Order: structure tokens, then C-alpha cells, then sequence
């Protein structure tokens, strides 16, 4: 099947860890309204967007960002603009990488027996947290009384160089056979343990709360939130980041796809086998469990402390209740694993596809240079406090809807909106509706375009107050990789003429 | 001939603000002993070393230290111990254009009387130093209390901007012929200007101190911190960045040299002329009026606490108690930012030079992107505490001591000495005394690597025991721009 590549890449991390703190610290309910909106008139047809758009350059030898702009645009704007496809999946994977080496540390954890458990006589909600917190903030190294320096363990960064060993290995040597041999195993025995977690946490009855109270924390709206355009932002932002949107990923793989091929029906497949695999397997496993174990106001809390710890302190907490919980946790984590290492291998590559079809380097050369740009990159994320967490907003929610929308105005505005409707449209089996024309050209590009300008109103004041310097740091570092990216577009600009 | 565009190359900053600072926190005499030595060991034959090299590479179109290095020594480390040619020169220069434009900035506030006095009706030496470490700390931003976060003015930053500007425009459109007749003129009023203010310092007396406990503050010799490795570091290094060595920039100049020309006479009549407006100049100035008006111990204390500032803090004290020392507070703060103009030009050549004859880049474009790293990488100097005295030790003292030992070791030991005598000795109007072969060959490698060694074990603890988070990130930072030249040495060859 064509359409589990496609959702390979796009069920990961950011289905298991970051939807539950994305939905939690937001509200819940208040958060899920405009996340159902974006992924009907954002989503989905952004999707059909960079397909589009990555057949169209790719049938003549563009897999890159800024090659692709150009040639939509003609016009040495587009090119700056075609950074943004280098540097958000680049800011991205200094983090991803290193979450993803967390699921492996807590496999290796419960694999071995080192599990968290319970107080023997505890029965509230914060004295049962604390064992399930110091699990992961004594893995991590997260201090008391907010001091900036984060010490993780040796085993985490260990656990971390592993895992790098791992996305360079199968970069430079390709996908294996045993690794596909591995995966048809995998997608069902994850797709199966989910579906008893979800049973498994259906039934939690704990002094502290219900799942059925999670379910509702989870499923009623708050109107007055709806006001609120961060909550709006981190909606539109978190559909880009679970479907691989908003970054220079899809469009360079429609690069080596065929046109008059299906981008329509297999286009919205796999957007949604995705999103059935984080609101009900993401998200009625992690928040209820949360809400049931410690309460709202607790699980609201870890939501808020961190972008994605919140399912590294409670899925324990649910093997800790289970027969069998500790093998059950080492199949999870595992799994969660194997779930990152499809994306991060993905993350990667339009960076490395730069490096080889425009500065032409060698594979193993190019593979090597990006993740020494990664490893050197996420010490920041390491050691820094609240580093990780910046990154993964400027990059994971306000980048990826600011570079959708540059999107859908070069290939929908400038390109032509009939010209761009029969781009998507070229070897469909099925036709998109013709409501989606007027969506794409009126109603979705002018939405996402106000709903940046009435955030950034109300909270770039709130932004530029920050207090602490590990931000401003992050921050710093992040401008200067935009800085050094465009110096690499430039080098491939007096390459192609030269 | 050339001796002149030498003396614009070592004669800037590091003659009249680092050496007094270099030399007052150290000590003094304990300082001046290892720096003469430095001096006939290791300054002069590696001023030869530099010009041969840039010769030898320059005749085959190569102008930087990575393509000259892998020349004479076929070798992918080559390559990388090349990298140091390119940023040690680019770490220098994110700061020494900053310190550059205090002098601008002094000279505008001169210039429209915005001067420092010392307050009436007191002759503490404390309420004194106060308004003339204000006049600077208000400008620059330091705190008070060692808080990590620089604030300076407003006016501080436009200054920058302009003198990043007027770096730029002569980098592109070259040296005018209006601005080479300035140089004739401002480079013969320095020398009067500061011969004077040598007068003008001898006679100073104070309730605090004289000028003649400053001189012998700066030449009786302590024979107990000799033994110093620290101090030992600090004087080689500051030869190598007086006399503008242990950089790429000298090979990048003598990379236009003809092979047949002379080295020998004409860059030993350079050092000395460069050490003649240091330690006779810039040394007999800044020292002992420091000692005269606040004392040997604030003016420890002062050299202590930056890299640049004593100069910035004594001199316009200097001018205070001078007649018309307002308008000499305005000549010598604008020829000091001419003498650091014509330096930081050749500061970033190396750079230029890489971005060209590498990666083919045009000279608009190669200054441009050079501009951009340097104006980026300036706001760490700029708004971290102790930020710009970490850049400065590292490339400015420790760098330069070790890839001078590394020209050293790959033109005297893998090239061939034979061949490297024959080298520097080529055309030259005198021929280099025979000791010095033994000296190139022998005692310098032998004397720069015991001399890193012993300092490595003696403050390496101490530095991995750093409690500032704002001297970490620099040594991340320029840990980071080391990693991004070595990919673009990649880059070159894969071209
Ligand atoms: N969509 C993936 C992340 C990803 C983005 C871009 C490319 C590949 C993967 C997730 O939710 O985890
Ligand atoms: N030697 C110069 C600095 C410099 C170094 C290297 C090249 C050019 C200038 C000084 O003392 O100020
Ligand atoms: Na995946
Ligand atoms: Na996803
Ligand atoms: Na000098
Ligand atoms: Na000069």
C-alpha cells in the first residue's frame, strides 16, 4: 500500500506525545473545535496543496523549497521565502530527534524493570504524580525553582547518541529489507495494543477522577476561549505538524512521484488513517488517563510545563494499574520508537536533499553534515531550559502556519487558482469537490492570513517581555540559522549560473 | 616601499588599548620581560615565516591558510588546522570593529564637548576614577554588580552601525586616493600627538601618585610571577596580535607578493617601527597616568575588569588637566579610530579573500556576507557581560600562540627547513643570520609547546570551573563558527 508511506512519516510523535499537551494546556473542548475546522478547511486541502506543488517541480528536477518557489514565482523573494522549507524541519528535528531518543530511554527502562510505581499509601492527586514526574524530570534533568541549566542523565544522553547512530545509518544505507520485514509487524501490533489501551483506560475508576471525566474535559467546548487566538494558532499549527504539513517534507516527495498519479483519494487517506490515530488513539489514551490519575488541574499543569511530557508521565502511570503493564510499556515506548524514527528519517531529508541536488554533495556526506548540525544544535535543547519548548513553538506552530500560507498564495495566487486546480486534480480517482475551489482561493488563504495578524497583536507584546535569557538565546540561535540557511541558498543561487 | 601598508596593518588597536591593558594585568616588569623575549624568539621569525609562506602559496593562486597549508602538506588535517587562518581573524574581528567604534564614538562626544571631569573639592581616588569610569561604563553598558545583561546607549549602537558602514564601503570600492591622502597626514600627527602626550604624562603629579611610579611600575621586573605560564601566554600572544601574526592576514597579503622581492629587511624595519609606537607610545602613555591619577591598584583593577577599557578611562583623564585637551581628546580618539580602521580592514581580508578564490563568490558579495557574520556575531560582545574578553583569549591570546606554532611546524618541519631558509632568504636586501635558522627550526616549536602545555595544566581546571553562563555560550558560539568554516573548507573542495 502507497498510502502507509504516506502515513509512515506522518503518524509519529506528534501523534502520541504532542497532541495530548497541545489539547490539554489549551483547554480541551475549547481547543478541539477549531482543530476539527482546520483539519476540514486547512488540512485537507493543503495537503492536496504541496502534492501538487512537489509533482509540478519535481517533473523538472526540483525537490527543493526555494528551486520550486522560483520556479512558481520568478522573483528573488521566493526564494528567501523558500528558506522557511529548510528551516523548519531543521529547527524541528534539533528537537524531535531528542524526544524520540525519550521513547527509546523508557523502553530500554521497562524492557530492563525500571518502572515507576505508585506510593503505597498515597490516594491523591499530587503525592501519586510525584513518583510518575521524577521518572522523567530526573531522565531529563529538570531542576527545582526554575534555574535555566537542565542536568539530564548520562543515560540520556547516551540513549541520545544512540539514536542519532540510528536516523544517520538508515539515511546513508537506505530502507532495508529486515527494517520492512519489521515495520508490517509493527504497524498492526501498534494498531492492535492501542485498541486494548483503550479499553484498558475506558474502566480507570480512580479516587482522584474518571476516564468519563477526561471524556468530558476532552469534548465540551468553552466559547469564551474560542475568542482566544492562541488557541485558534495552536489548532491550525498542531494539524500541520501531525499531517507533515508546513514543512519542505511533502513537497520534496512528490519530487520523486510520478504526475497523472492519485494525489486526491490517497491524499485523503492517509490524512485521515492519521488523524484516527491521535484523537482517538493519542487522545482518548493520554488526557482521560491523565485527568483520571491526577485530576484536571494536574494534568492542565504537566500540559503547561512542557511540550511533550505529558504522555512520558502518564502512559506509566497506566502500566503501573495493568497486568503486565511493564512488557505492555516496553511494546509502547518501542513502538513510539519505531513511530519517530519513520519521521525523523523523513524530517531530515529535505535538508540532505538540498545538500546533494543543489551544493552536490555525496549522500554519506550530506547525511553526516545535517545531523552534525542537528547533534551540535539540540545542546541547546539539552541543557537549556524552556529551549526545547521555544523551538517547538516558533517552528512546530507559528512557522509551519506562516509558510502554509506563503504556500497556498504562490501556487494559488500567483500561479493561477485554475491553473493550480488542475495540477491536484491530474490522475485523481476521485475528483475534490468544487466547494474546496472557493475554500482554497477565498475562505482558506484569507483565514489563516487574519488569524496571524490578530495573534500577533495580542501576543508578540506578551513576547517581547520575556524575562528569561534561555529564551532569548533560543531565539538568537534560530535567527541565525535562518541567517545561515539563506548563505546556503545563496551559494546554490551563484552555483547554477556559474 | 611596502614597509608603510605593513605599518597600517600592525599599528592599530593592540598598540594603544591592549598592551596597556595586557601589560597592567599582569603586572608589569613580571609582563615586560617574557614580551621582549617573545619578541627575538618567536615575534620576528615568525613575521618571516608568514610573508615566505604567503609567497610560496600566493605564486599558485591560493591566498588562504587552508589551500597553503594542504599545498605544502598534502593532508586532510591540513585543511583543518587551515580553518584557524579563518577564524581566528573572524572571532577578532566580531569585537575589534565594537572596540573601533568606541574611539569613533569618543572622538564624536570630543569632538562636541561631551567630556568627563573629575568632581571638585575631592582628591579621592575613588571619586576621581568614578566620573571617568562612568563616562565609558555609560556608553558600553556595564552594570554594577556583575549582572550578565549589557544595556549600552543608544548613541553606542548607531556609532557601531556607522563604523560597520564606512568598513564596508572602503572593502568594496577600495582605498581611495582622497583617503590614502589622509593616511600621509593622520599616521605623522599620531606620532607627534603621542610624543607630546609622553611629555605632558612625565609631568604629572598627583595627591595619589606620580607619572615616575608608573614607569617603574611597568619595567622593574617581579622574578616571582615569572614563573607564570599564564603570564608567559599573555605576552607571546600579545606580540603575535601587535604585530598582526598567528592570524591568516599576513599570508593573505604576502599572497601578492612577488617571490623575488624582499622580506628580510623590509619586515623586521615593520616590527620594529610597530614596537616603537607600543611600548615607547602606547605603553609610556596609558600606564603611567593610570598610576598617577587612580593608583597601582585601581589601575589593576581596571585592566582586570575588560579587555580595552584602560585606555578608554585614563586617557580622557589625561586630557582633563591639558590645555585644550578637549580638542586633543578629539584628534587622538580620531587618529586611534583611523589606526583601527586600516587594521580591521586586513582583519577580514582573510575572510574576503576565502569567499573569492573559494566558493567564487564576487567582492561585493564575499564583504557583504563577511559583514554579516561579523554585525550578527557583535551582539554577543555587545549585551553579554565578559563576552568580548572571552573572544578576545581565545583567539586574540590563546588562538594565536598555537596556529603560530602550527605555520611553524608545517613550513620548518614538513616543508623542510633547508627549503624554508631558502624561502625567506629569497631576494631579500640582507640575508637572516644564521642563528635564527636554529631558532626557527629548534627553539621556537620547542619553546611555544612546552609553553602550551604547562599552561593547560595549570588553568584548564580553572576554566572548566566557569560560573557565568554567559562566557559558556561564547565558547559555544565560537565553537559553532569554527564547525561552520570547517564546512565550508567542504564545501571548497566539492565544488
Ligand atoms: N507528522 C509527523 C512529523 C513529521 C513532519 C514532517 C515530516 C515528517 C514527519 C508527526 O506528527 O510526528
Ligand atoms: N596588529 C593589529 C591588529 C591586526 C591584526 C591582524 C591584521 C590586522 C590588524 C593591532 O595591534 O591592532
Ligand atoms: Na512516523
Ligand atoms: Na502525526
Ligand atoms: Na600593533
Ligand atoms: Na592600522
Amino acid at each position: 500500500g502507497l498510502i502507509l508511506a504516506m502515513a509512515g512519516n506522518a503518524v509519529g510523535l506528534g501523534n502520541f506525545l504532542r497532541f495530548p499537551v497541545q489539547a490539554a494546556e489549551n483547554g480541551g473542548g475549547a481547543f478541539m473545535i477549531p482543530y476539527i475546522i482546520a483539519f476540514l478547511l486547512v488540512g485537507i486541502p493543503l495537503m492536496w496543496i504541496e502534492w501538487a506543488m512537489g509533482r509540478y517541480g519535481g517533473a523538472q528536477g526540483h525537490g527543493t523549497t526555494p528551486a520550486i518557489f522560483y520556479l512558481l514565482w520568478r522573483n528573488r523573494f521566493a526564494k528567501i521565502l523558500g528558506v522557511f522549507g529548510l528551516w523548519i524541519p531543521l529547527v524541528v528535528a534539533i528537537y524531535y530527534v531528542y524526544i524520540e531518543s525519550w521513547t527509546l530511554g523508557f523502553a530500554i527502562k521497562f524492557l530492563v524493570g525500571l518502572v515507576p510505581e505508585p506510593p503505597p499509601n498515597a490516594t491523591d492527586p499530587d503525592s501519586i504524580l510525584r513518583p510518575f514526574k521524577e521518572f522523567l524530570y530526573s531522565y531529563i534533568g529538570v531542576p527545582k525553582g526554575d534555574e535555566p541549566i537542565l542536568k539530564p542523565s548520562l543515560f540520556a544522553y547516551i540513549v541520545f547518541l544512540i539514536t542519532m547512530f540510528i536516523n544517520v545509518s538508515i539515511l546513508i544505507r537506505g530502507i532495508s529489507k529486515g527494517i520492512e520485514r519489521f515495520a508490517k509487524i509493527a504497524m498492526p501490533t501498534l494498531f492492535i495494543l492501542a485498541v486494548f489501551l483503550v479499553i484498558r483506560v475506558f474502566l480507570l475508576e480512580t479516587p482522584n477522577g474518571t476516564a468519563a471525566d477526561g471524556l468530558n474535559f476532552l469534548w465540551t467546548p468553552d466559547f469564551e476561549k474560542l475568542k482566544d487566538p492562541g488557541v485558534w494558532i495552536a489548532a491550525v499549527g498542531q494539524i500541520f505538524f501531525t499531517l507533515s504539513l508546513g514543512f519542505g517534507a511533502i513537497i520534496t516527495y512528490a519530487s520523486y512521484v510520478r504526475k497523472d498519479q492519485d494525489i486526491v483519494l490517497s491524499g485523503l487517506t492517509a490524512a485521515t488513517l492519521n488523524e484516527k490515530a491521535e484523537v482517538i488513539l493519542g487522545g482518548s489514551i493520554s488526557i482521560p488517563a491523565a485527568v483520571a490519575f491526577f485530576g484536571v488541574a494536574n494534568a492542565v499543569a504537566i500540559a503547561k510545563a512542557g511540550a511533550f511530557n505529558l504522555g512520558f508521565i502518564t502512559l506509566p502511570a497506566i502500566f503501573s494499574q495493568t497486568a503486565g503493564g511493564t512488557f505492555l510499556g516496553f511494546l509502547w515506548f518501542f513502538l513510539l520508537f519505531f513511530a519517530g524514527l519513520t519521521s525523523s528519517i523523513a524530517i531530515m531529508q529535505p535538508m540532505i536533499a538540498f545538500l546533494e541536488d543543489e551544493l552536490k554533495l555525496s549522500r554519506k556526506h550530506a547525511v553526516l553534515w545535517t545531523a552534525a548540525i542537528v547533534f551540535f544544535s539540540a545542546h541547546l535543547v539539552m541543557f537549556l531550559n524552556k529551549s526545547l519548548d521555544e523551538m517547538d513553538f516558533w517552528a512546530g506552530t507559528i512557522g509551519v502556519v506562516f509558510f502554509g500560507l506563503t504556500e497556498l498564495i504562490i501556487f494559488f495566487w500567483i500561479f493561477g487558482a485554475d491553473k493550480a486546480w488542475e495540477e491536484i486534480n491530474r490522475g485523481g480517482i476521485i475528483k475534490v469537490p468544487r466547494i474546496y475551489y472557493y475554500v482554497m482561493r477565498y475562505i482558506t488563504p484569507a483565514f489563516l492570513a487574519v488569524l496571524l495578524v490578530v495573534w500577533a497583536r495580542e501576543y508578540i507584546p506578551k513576547i517581547m517581555e520575556e524575562t528569561h535569557w534561555t529564551v532569548w538565546i533560543t531565539r538568537f540561535y534560530i535567527i541565525g540559522l535562518f541567517l545561515f540557511l539563506t548563505f546556503l541558498v545563496f551559494l546554490a543561487e551563484r552555483r547554477r549560473n556559474h
